[PDB]
């Protein structure tokens, strides 16, 4: 499943993970932390979209 940021334009890869702030490559949107917000303008995972999946 991938994700987006409906601000910045950011994505999130559920394949690629997010190591970077504790995901694991396989973590799910919704099996992300609860203060997991964008890696960029830190728009909580509430304003993330969905590439349709
Ligand atoms: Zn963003």
């Amino acid at each position: 499943a991938k994700w987006v940021c409906k601000i910045c334009g950011y994505i999130y890869d559920e394949d690629a993970g997010d190591p970077d702030n504790g995901i694991s490559p396989g973590t799910k949107f919704e099996e992300l932390p609860d203060d997991w917000v964008c890696p960029i303008c830190g728009a909580p995972k509430s304003e993330f979209e969905k590439l349709e999946d």
